[PDB]
């Protein structure tokens, strides 16, 4: 017998203690070691409510994240209220590793594994597990990467639909490559995307027939963000440690709704930071190539307003809520307290 709670975490990791990449050495200090042979239950005829939106499970991972940039990745200047930081800004290693959340002693995860869950609701068909599986924290706008798929039909996901206010996660069921780089050697921060236009294409076509049975069969069009901060209006992600800004016009095209499409990128050192602490300059680029391929697995994007009187939804790439990429991983979990 059990109830719903919120309680400490922890985390488990597979990092190396020898490697210098920052979430390795992160994970080293405040992580354990996976358990091996990782049990989970299988409830018989158990009806439990989830709720993604309101899962503490987000706000702490959101904690971690927060804490390992803090730690890892220095900026030369740091803009927080008023005040000004001038400190070292060194060149580091950086790439994602998978961080698993546990429950201590008492506690126990419940994990919704019906395959058309939306991550609100009933769920059937639900497990007891002591951790969550490797979610990487990839911190992203517009375009979630290398996360998991949904293994059926794709998902659409929202507190509320017809808040238009409401962030829509859309979850894929099949990842498309993203394959960005900065040429080694000329324009050091100019970068660019390459995405297969055929596949692409394809998913959103896919996606807008799954967006037509949540909207009552009307008429969907994709439009680039309208306007705000580059962060929101643009693709942006951190690759090797750099921050790359990707222009996505291109992949919210309606009319093709198959060649190579080639997203133009910047890399910028002058960046509003996610942790919303304001702003900060960090470091120019290292030499070489740049480069990082990723997998889409989820797209971002916010709904259009005052389309009521008419036959069309309007979709546009947005969010810059962090916490909504933790929640397109965290969504089937949720901790209960175990009586
Ligand atoms: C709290 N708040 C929310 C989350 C509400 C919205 C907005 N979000 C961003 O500006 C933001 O996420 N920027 C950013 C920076 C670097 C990378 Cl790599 C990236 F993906 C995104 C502003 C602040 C003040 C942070
Ligand atoms: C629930 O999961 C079981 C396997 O654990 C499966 O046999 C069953 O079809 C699922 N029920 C649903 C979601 O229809
Ligand atoms: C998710 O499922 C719940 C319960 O069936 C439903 O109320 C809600 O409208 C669904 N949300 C989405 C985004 O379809
Ligand atoms: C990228 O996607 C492919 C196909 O789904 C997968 O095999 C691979 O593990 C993914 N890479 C990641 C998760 O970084
Ligand atoms: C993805 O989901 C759609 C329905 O939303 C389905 O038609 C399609 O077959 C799925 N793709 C794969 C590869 O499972
Ligand atoms: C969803 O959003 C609409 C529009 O803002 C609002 O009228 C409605 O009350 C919301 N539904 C819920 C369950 O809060
Ligand atoms: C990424 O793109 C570059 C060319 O821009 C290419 O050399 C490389 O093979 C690509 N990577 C993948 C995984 O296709
Ligand atoms: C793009 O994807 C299609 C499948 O949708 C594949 O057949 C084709 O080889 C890909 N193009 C390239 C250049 O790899
Ligand atoms: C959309 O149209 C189909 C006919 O292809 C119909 O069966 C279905 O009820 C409609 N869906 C919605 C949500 O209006
Ligand atoms: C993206 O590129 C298009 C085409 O050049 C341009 O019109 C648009 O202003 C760009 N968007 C941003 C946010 O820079
Ligand atoms: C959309 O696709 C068409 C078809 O090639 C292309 O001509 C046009 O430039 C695209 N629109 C954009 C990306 O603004
Ligand atoms: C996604 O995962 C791949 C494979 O591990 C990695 O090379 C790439 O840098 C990752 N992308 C991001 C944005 O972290």
């Amino acid at each position: 017998v059990w109830k719903d709670a919120d309680t400490t975490l922890f985390c488990a990791s597979d990092a190396k203690a020898h490697e210098t990449e920052v979430h390795n050495v992160w994970a080293t200090h405040a992580c354990v070691p996976t358990d091996p042979n990782p049990q989970e239950i299988h409830l018989e005829n158990v009806t439990e409510n989830f709720n993604m939106w309101k899962n503490n499970m987000v706000e702490q991972m959101q904690e971690d994240v927060i804490s390992l940039w803090d730690q890892s990745l220095q900026p030369c200047v740091k803009l927080t209220g008023g005040s000004v930081i001038k400190q070292a800004c060194p060149k580091i290693s950086f790439d994602p590793i998978p961080i698993h959340y546990c429950t201590p002693a008492g506690y126990v995860i419940l994990k919704c594994n019906d395959k058309n869950f939306n991550g609100t609701g009933p769920c059937k068909n639900v497990s007891s597990v002591q951790c969550t599986h490797g979610i990487k924290p990839v911190v992203s706008t517009q375009l979630l990467l290398n996360g998991s798929l949904a293994e059926e039909e794709i998902i659409i996901r929202s507190e509320n639909l017809t808040n238009n206010a409401k962030t829509i996660i859309v979850h894929l069921n099949k990842s498309v490559e993203i394959n960005c780089t900065r040429p080694s050697n000329g324009d050091i921060r100019k970068a660019y995307c390459e995405i297969n236009g055929t596949k692409w294409n394809k998913v959103l076509k896919q996606v807008t027939e799954k967006l037509k049975e949540h909207f009552n069969n009307k008429t969907i069009i994709f439009q680039p963000p309208s306007g705000g901060d580059l962060e929101i209006t643009m693709h942006s992600f951190n690759c090797r440690g750099e921050f790359f800004y990707c222009n996505t016009t291109q992949l919210f095209n309606n009319t093709c709704i198959n060649g190579t499409i080639t997203l133009p990128c910047k890399i910028k050192q002058i960046i509003n930071m996610w942790q919303g602490t304001g702003q900060a300059m960090y470091a120019p680029p290292i030499d070489g190539k740049i480069n990082c391929v990723s997998n889409i697995t989820g797209i971002l994007l916010t709904r259009d307003g005052g389309a009521n009187n008419t036959s069309n939804e309007t979709f546009r790439p947005g969010g810059g809520n962090i916490k909504d990429n933790w929640r397109s991983e965290l969504y089937k979990y949720k901790v209960v307290q175990i009586e």
